[PDB]
């Protein structure tokens, strides 16, 4: 079932590439528009992904980035999905020329909540959560990429927390001191990728280094209020970085606290 023959694929245009190698877009059997990550030889821990990936053809939400099927016959093996027009969350908030207005910015981080409230649901933690890491449809619907394959990442740089491809500026305090994956570093993620949203793109704390973000964080410094985020807005990030853990919210209550907010400012 998780299996499709890559003969069926057409690859018409490279999309780039991420921490597993080039990523192409195509057609399935010479109609359906299909995202095709190839993955590099050495860059994932292959059989464990395949094992999992039976799993991750359950999860299906329309705001996550649905997996078509792998194949994995031949190498490089291939990870098929849906496609998303518009490219990275990351790159399309830096596009000055879209303009967003303030709702438009709510209902980005609306449709990330919806997908990470699901996966919350299920107990699957992404682990990368972050703009780079969502995606934009022809639509402008915002969809969660690559959730879950942290794990099949062979790549100290990646995996390390004090490597360079580690995600210091979305991780709390116990990530980075303990190694606490939890839930709840993922609601921190989320804080962090609302911050981005309405700050259309800026890198979090921009004038630190990853290790002055890490001692700052440990001292209890945060981000601080974009220009773009109302009060009721920032609150709600924020209240994603709190110092204890338990503390935070779930997606759940994110989710109410957002649809609450689109009820008072729209
Ligand atoms: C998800 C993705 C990546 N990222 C990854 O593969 C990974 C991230 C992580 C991995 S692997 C493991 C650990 C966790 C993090 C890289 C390149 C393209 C796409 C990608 C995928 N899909 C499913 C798409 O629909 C898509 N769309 C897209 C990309 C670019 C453009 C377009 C363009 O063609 N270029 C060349 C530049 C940007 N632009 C907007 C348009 C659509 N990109």
């Amino acid at each position: 079932s998780w299996e499709i023959d890559p003969k069926d694929l057409t690859f018409l245009k490279e999309l780039g590439t991420g921490q597993f190698g080039v990523v192409k877009y195509g057609k399935w059997r010479g109609q359906y528009d299909v995202a095709i990550k190839m993955i590099k030889e050495g860059s994932m821990s292959e059989d464990e992904f395949i094992e999992e990936a039976k799993v991750m053809m359950n999860l299906s939400h329309e705001k996550l980035v649905q997996l078509y099927g792998v194949c994995t016959k031949q190498r490089p093996i291939f990870i098929i999905t849906e496609y998303m027009a518009n490219g990275c969350l990351l790159n399309y908030l830096r596009e000055m020329r879209h303009r967003f207005q303030t709702q438009q910015l709510l209902e980005m981080c609306k449709d990330v909540c919806e997908a990470m409230e699901y996966l919350e649901s299920k107990q699957f933690l992404h682990r990368d959560l972050a703009a780079r890491n969502c995606l934009v449809n022809d639509q402008g619907v915002v969809k969660v990429s690559d959730f879950g394959l942290s794990r099949y990442v062979l790549d100290d740089e990646y995996t390390s927390s004090v490597g360079s491809k580690f995600p210091v500026r979305w991780s709390p305090p116990e990530v980075l001191m303990y190694s606490k994956f939890s839930s709840k570093s993922d609601i921190w993620a989320f804080g962090v990728l609302m911050w981005e949203i309405y700050s259309l793109g800026k890198m979090p704390y921009e004038r630190f280094t990853n290790s002055e973000t890490a001692e700052h964080i440990a001292q209890g410094l945060r981000l601080y209020r974009p220009h773009l985020a109302s009060e009721k807005v920032y609150t709600i990030m924020y209240s994603c970085w709190h110092e204890k853990a338990d503390e935070r919210p779930t997606f759940k209550i994110l989710l109410s606290n957002i649809l609450d907010v689109m009820d008072e400012e729209s």
